[PDB]
């Protein structure tokens, strides 16, 4: 938890681990005044919300911590600004609010929402190409980015097989969504859907999406770059960085020839 | 004519004369659901948050008086916090006042207890429609089901005023905007008109004019706007505009001048 972004990427993490299926993420000056992040995801008992933001006390608690992964990391941020926790949760319950150390009721739908007030605009550029990554990742979750009240991004979630091109546009612009080329491809466990831009008219700029996620996790293999580099560089011969937004999925397999050609395979046919 | 649409217009209002530089108002099945408003101006100390619902401290509410007739038709659930590090709170036939997370500011939820379903959105796109042109130095963003509909940025100082023009009624207007200033003593004619060679029965449905800010609607004024445009062809047609008069405080040759400086004012432009 160094910088705003990493922090940002946590607490929106947590969110999401959470059950979120909304995260308005809001943040004044590069996050450093203010960085809050309000979730519909599940939420915390009252009891949890106090020992959330401060071993012997577990003693007594009886394990109750072990509700909240997150909750460990809440301890790591509080302690490094005024954290201001305030969540309630779905089963028959009132909202609460945490301080500093003082756990009172409040008024909060069944959600989350966390304040945080701790190289300036920089700073602010890291969150949103960190919830870039995320939005992709998850296209099923609407996300808004603002900025000193001003809204930046709405990333509006899709439903079951609908409008996947809006939210790409959104993401990646117009730019790229002008040159995508859509790619499902399916050989038994792999599986290679999202976007290619078409190289013939893929500028330096556009070449900048690179965005490649394995199941869920965005990775960054130089075979899976390599393999789709090289679909391009046969269609023509044209050698020089392309601009993709992939999701590939294979059985639990950590890294393997084979998912090369497939991917070569299921890039290089949709270019022709 | 109480709408939804009206409360719409009311709480946007109550929203701006609060000093808000930014209002985003999202709306639920023609308002009927949800109605909320999200402002950044001057909010509401937690005592008035109280009585607002329900001393001389109801003096610094001329829409706390509204509020009290509005939440007296639906649960309203008002929520603010002033300009100060004391945090926010929310009140709900008693009120129950408790803290609460929110910037400083102010926001309202509504929801109904008839009329058409879809129908009532556009009165209320209609409604901020005007507003918005009437303060072009307010953000304004109206949502609809979680749908961003519109977001009619503010302009700075000396911004770009065809930006929100083209936002508020589309470039089809905007290309058509010939942009008007004029002004003869206490008279000020600002705004734009519609090439009328160029005008589309569809474009004609752009008719707002503004009267020292309140969006009137006088058949003089629009006789006017008409009669120059007949003048420089003889296109006898409803003609597309945006205009803004500005006058000394005159209720309405006490006003037969000032159709002549409008119909100057704008003849010039197409000339």
């Amino acid at each position: 938890v160094e910088r705003p972004a990493s922090v940002v990427k946590e607490l929106v993490e947590n969110s999401l681990d959470a059950g979120a299926t909304r995260i308005d993420i809001d943040i004044e000056r590069g996050g450093a005044k203010l960085i809050r992040i309000r979730d519909n995801g599940c939420g915390i008992k009252k009891d949890e919300l106090a020992l959330a933001l401060a071993i012997a006390s577990l003693d007594d608690l009886e394990a109750i911590i072990s509700l909240g992964f997150r909750g460990e990391a809440l301890a790591s941020i509080s302690s490094v600004s005024r954290l201001t926790l305030t969540s309630r949760t779905a089963e028959q319950q009132e909202a609460w609010q945490a301080y500093a150390v003082t756990v009172k009721p409040a008024a909060h739908p069944v959600g989350t929402t966390l304040e945080v007030l701790d190289t300036e605009k920089t700073e602010f550029n890291h969150i949103d190409e960190i919830i870039r990554r995320i939005a992709l990742a998850r296209f099923d979750v609407t996300i808004n980015l603002s900025h000193n009240g001003k809204i930046v991004r709405q990333y509006r979630a899709v439903p079951e097989g609908g409008q996947k091109e809006r939210r790409l546009g959104a993401i990646c612009g117009t730019a790229f969504l002008e040159q995508a080329l859509a790619i499902e491809w399916q050989h038994g466990d792999l599986t290679l859907r999202g976007w290619v831009a078409d190289p013939n008219h893929t500028t330096p700029a556009l070449a900048e999406i690179q965005y490649c996620y394995v199941n869920g996790r965005m990775m960054r293999d130089r075979l899976i770059n390599h393999a789709i580099r090289q679909a391009c560089e046969d269609k023509l011969g044209a050698d020089q960085q392309p601009a993709f937004v992939l999701y590939l999925e294979i059985d639990p397999h950590q890294v393997s020839r084979l998912v090369h050609d497939f991917i070569y395979q299921g890039v290089l046919s949709v270019l022709q």
